[PDB]
C-alpha cells in the first residue's frame, strides 16, 4: 500500500522526465539558435542518461515484482503494473553502453545526412547506412522471441503486428490502389490554379486555429507554432503542443498539416485523467496514432460536408482568391492525385506505394539480400515499378527521408500505412454509431464524432494492447475493408471511375 | 589529469542542468500553456532536486579538494577550483531539508501575489511575508561569518559588498540626485504627445531587433520574445535569450527594455568560450550585470549620438507618426523625469529613490525594527518621504514588486543601483580608451565600445572577483563619482539646470 505509493511516484517520475526531454526537442524545432545546436544535444543526453537509470532502476523493479504478487488490484492497477514491467523489460534488456553507441552513432549519422542530402552525395552516407543496418540487427538479436528481426521493429511501432501481416495487407491495397490510381490520373484533375492566388500565411494560420478549434483541440493544454517539419509532442499531461509550416504558394500544405497534427494531439488530449503520469497515459501504437491524425485530416478534413461547413470563412478569409471558384472545386482541389516523388506529400491513393517501396527494401536489407551501397540503385528502380517515375538524382531518392540516418533501419514505416488503414476503421465504426455525422460536420460540430473516438480510443491510453483497442471499438481485428470501401466510393464518384 | 577530465565533466553537466532549468523557466514564462502550470512546477522542482544533488555530491567535493591542494594549475584553472569550491561551500552549508522549505513557500507566496496584487490584498500577503521574513533570518544564519544578516544578502547580491558602503553610496546619490530631479521636475518636460500616435507592434520589435543586432547581440546565439516581464535567460553556452513588452501607446517601453536585456546579454555572449560550462562561465555578480544592461540602455540607447544615427530609420518606419517632430525632439523625449510611482519605469534621475525606500524597509525588517504587518503602511509613508506622493492603495505600494514573494526578503535591490552607478564608470573607461566613441555611433558602430567591453568586463566571467574586476577594468575601486558627473551633464544641459 506505501509500496502503492512509491510506484506511483515513481511513475509520474518517468512521466516528467519525458516531458522535459520532449521541451528539449521541441524547442530545439522551433526557437532554438543555430549556433546552439551542440550543447542542446548534450543536454538530450544528459536528461536521456538520467531517465533511462530510473526507468531501469532496480529498486523500482522489486517494487513492480511486489505489486505484480497482489490478488487485489483492480482491472486498471493490473494492466498498469504489466505494462509498466513490460517497459522495464525492454528497458534492461539491451546494456546501457549499446543504448549510448547506436544513440551517438545515429547522431552523427543525422549531421552527415543534413549536407549529404544537398549535396547528392549518397555514396558518403553508405558507411553510416551499414554501420546502422549492423547495429539495427544487434539491438534486435538481444530479443530472441522474435526469429525475424524485422518482427522485433514492427513490434515495437505496433505490438502485435508482424511482418506476414504488414506484407498481406499491403498486398491487398496495392492490388486495389494502383488500378484506382491509375483510373484516376487517367481521368484528368479537378481545376486547381487558384490555390496559386498567394495565401497570407498569418491568415492561414488563423484559419487552421479556427478548424481544428472546432474538431475539440484544447488550447488551455497545447499550442501551435511554425516548424520546418510538422510534428506533435506531448510536455506534460496538460501540454500537448503541434507544429505547421506554411507555404504563401499553396495554402492546402499548412491547412491540411495542421489539421493531420492537431488529430494526433486530439488522441493525446483525450487520454483518461487518471491514466496521466502513469505507464498508461500515452498512444498505445504508431499505427492507431496515424490513424487519427489521418482521420481527421483526410476522412472529415477533406470530405465535401468539411467544406459545406468552412468554405464561407475560406472565401471571406481568401476573397479575390477564392473569387470563381465554388464549394464544390474546392473540395475537388484538395483531393487530387499524381505520381509523385515526395512521400510526405502524396496523395490519398498514391501515399501507400512510398510505404511498401520502403518497407520492401527494410526486408531487403534487413535479410542481407539488398546491400546498403546498392540502396540508391534500388530505390529508384523500386520508385519506377510501384510509383512509375524516378527521381533526377539520389536528393529525393533514397535520401528523400531522414528514418535510416537518424534511427534504426527497419519496421520505420509500416505505420504510416497502418494509420491510413484504421483511419477509415475507425471512423466507419464511429458512423456506424452516429450516422448523423455529415449533418454535424455541416454545422461545424464535431463533439459526437470527436465522443465516439474519446470513448472508444482514446481515454483507454494504453490500457488495452492495439489488437484488444481495435476489435473493441470497431468490432473485428484490422482489415483494408472500410478504408477500399472508402477510397473506391470516394474517388469513384469525384473523377467518374 | 585524470581527475581534472572528471571535475571538467561535472562542471559541464552542472552547467547542462542550468541551461535545462532555464529552458523550463523561460518557456514557463512565453509559450506553456494556461493548464500546465501545476506539470511544469513539478517538473521544475524534480530538475532543481537532481541539480542540487550534483552541486553538493561528495564526490564531487572530494574532486575540489585533491585539485586544490595540486600545486601545476594554471592561474584561470586554480580560480575555477576555488570559485567551484566556494559554490560546493556555500551549497552544502544550507541544509536540503531547509532548501525545499523556502523553494516550496515561496511559490506558494508568489501564487498568492499573483492574485493578492490586482486585488489589493495585502492582508492576505502578510502571513506570507511573515513566514518569507522568519525563513530569511534563518537561510542567514547558517552563514554566520556575516554578523548582521542583511550583510548576508548584500554580498550575495555583490561579492565583497557590505551595507555600510551601500549606504554610503545612497547618500551620495540622494544628496546630489534629488535637488537634480526636483530642478529638473520643476523646469518642464520635453514634448512628448506624439509618443502617443499610435506605434504598430511588430514594427517596433523590427526596430529594436535591428539597433540591439548593431549593439552586437548575436543571434546565432540567442532570440527574442514578448512577455509580461522582459528578462535575460541563459539556456546554454551559446543561448542567451531576452525577452521584452511591447505598448503600441507608447514606443518608448518596447525599446528600452530591449536595449536593456540586450545589455544583460551582451555580457553573457562575450563570456570566454574557455570558461563556458565551468564556474567561471557567467556574469560576475548583480551590479556589474544591471551595469552593462545600463550601460547599452541608458548611457548608449538614450543619448544625442544614438539618435542622429537612428532617428532616419525610427522616422522611415513610423513618418506618420513623427511628422513635425524633429530628431532633437526624439532624443529629448526619452529623457523625461518625473516623480512616479513604478520602480522598473522609473527615470534616469529618480530610479534610485525606489531602490533606496526598498533597501532601508528590508533594513528595518532584517533588525526586527518594522513588522510585517506593518509594511504596507511605512512603504506608503517612505514614499512620500523618498518620492513626494503615495499610491492610491497597496496595488502599486508594497504589493508592487515581486521581490519578496518569490525570495527571500534582504538584499534584493541596491544591485539594481550599484548596476546605475558602474554603468557610467566603465562606460566613461571605454572613452578613455577610445577617443571619439559618440562618433562611432552616429555610424551605427559600436565595436569599439563592444570590444572595450568584451575584452575588459564579459570575457573574463567569474575570473576576477567584482571589486577585481572593476578595478582592473577603470582603475579603482566603485565610484559614484563618474555617474553623478554623467547624469549632471547631460541633464544639466537638457533642462538649462
Ligand atoms: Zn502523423
Ligand atoms: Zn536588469
Amino acid at each position: 500500500d506505501t509500496q502503492w505509493q512509491q510506484l506511483t511516484e515513481h511513475w509520474q517520475e518517468l512521466a516528467d522526465f519525458g516531458g522535459i526531454e520532449a521541451l528539449l526537442g521541441w524547442d530545439q524545432s522551433t526557437f532554438l539558435p543555430a549556433g546552439a545546436a551542440e550543447d542542446r544535444a548534450r543536454q538530450q543526453s544528459l536528461l536521456a542518461g538520467l531517465r533511462h537509470a530510473r526507468a531501469t532502476d532496480a529498486g523500482y523493479g522489486k517494487l513492480l515484482d511486489a505489486a505484480s504478487s497482489r490478488s487485489d488490484l483492480s482491472p486498471e492497477q493490473a494492466r498498469m503494473v504489466q505494462v509498466a514491467r513490460q517497459d522495464f523489460e525492454k528497458a534492461t534488456r539491451i546494456p546501457a553502453e549499446f543504448v549510448r553507441e547506436f544513440s551517438g552513432h545515429v547522431g552523427q549519422s543525422y549531421s552527415a545526412w543534413t549536407e549529404a542530402r544537398p549535396a547528392n552525395d549518397f555514396g558518403r552516407m553508405v558507411p553510416y547506412l551499414e554501420k546502422t543496418l549492423d547495429l539495427s540487427l544487434q539491438a534486435a538479436s538481444y530479443f530472441p522471441e522474435f526469429g525475424d528481426p524485422l518482427d522485433y521493429y514492427i513490434n515495437e511501432s505496433d505490438e502485435g503486428m508482424t511482418a506476414e501481416q504488414v506484407g498481406q495487407v499491403f498486398a491487398e491495397l496495392r492490388a486495389a490502389l494502383v488500378p484506382l490510381a491509375d483510373a484516376v490520373i487517367a481521368a484528368g484533375a479537378p481545376r486547381t490554379d487558384f490555390l496559386g492566388r498567394g495565401f497570407a500565411q498569418e491568415r492561414q494560420l488563423a484559419f487552421g486555429e479556427r478548424v481544428i478549434r472546432d474538431y475539440g483541440y484544447d488550447f488551455r493544454r497545447g499550442r501551435q507554432d511554425l516548424t520546418h517539419h510538422p510534428f506533435m509532442t506531448r510536455l506534460g499531461g496538460h501540454d500537448v503542443r503541434i507544429t505547421t509550416r506554411v507555404k504563401e504558394q499553396d495554402p492546402t500544405d499548412a491547412l491540411y498539416s495542421t489539421l493531420h497534427e492537431a488529430g494526433h494531439a486530439l488522441y493525446e488530449q483525450g487520454v483518461d485523467a487518471a491514466f496521466l503520469g502513469t505507464p498508461l497515459g500515452g498512444g498505445v501504437s504508431a499505427g492507431v496514432h496515424e490513424s487519427q491524425s489521418r482521420l481527421w485530416e483526410n476522412l472529415v478534413g477533406r470530405s465535401r460536408a468539411f467544406w459545406a461547413a468552412y468554405f464561407g470563412d475560406w472565401r471571406d478569409t481568401f476573397p479575390e482568391q477564392l473569387a470563381g471558384v465554388t464549394e464544390e472545386e474546392m473540395y475537388r482541389a484538395v483531393n487530387t492525385v499524381s505520381r509523385s516523388l515526395i512521400r510526405t506529400d502524396a496523395d490519398e491513393l498514391t501515399y501507400n506505394l512510398h510505404v511498401i517501396t520502403r518497407f520492401e527494401l527494410e526486408r531487403e536489407m534487413l535479410a542481407g539480400k539488398l546491400a546498403v551501397r546498392d540502396l540508391a540503385d534500388a530505390w529508384h528502380a523500386a520508385y519506377e515499378q510501384n510509383l512509375g517515375l524516378r527521381a533526377p538524382s539520389d536528393v529525393d531518392g533514397a535520401l528523400q527521408d531522414v528514418h535510416w540516418y537518424f534511427g534504426p533501419i527497419g519496421g520505420s514505416f509500416q505505420g504510416y500505412t497502418i494509420g491510413n488503414v484504421l483511419s477509415a476503421q475507425f471512423y466507419a465504426a464511429a458512423e456506424a454509431a452516429n450516422p448523423g455525422l455529415e449533418a454535424d460536420f455541416a454545422r461545424k460540430d464535431f463533439s459526437r464524432l470527436h465522443g465516439w473516438l474519446r470513448e472508444n480510443v482514446y481515454r483507454h491510453g494504453r490500457r488495452w494492447t492495439p489488437g484488444e483497442l481495435i476489435e473493441r471499438a470497431t468490432g473485428q481485428a484490422l482489415t483494408a475493408g472500410p478504408y477500399l470501401k472508402y477510397l473506391r466510393g470516394k474517388y469513384g464518384e469525384l473523377y467518374g471511375v
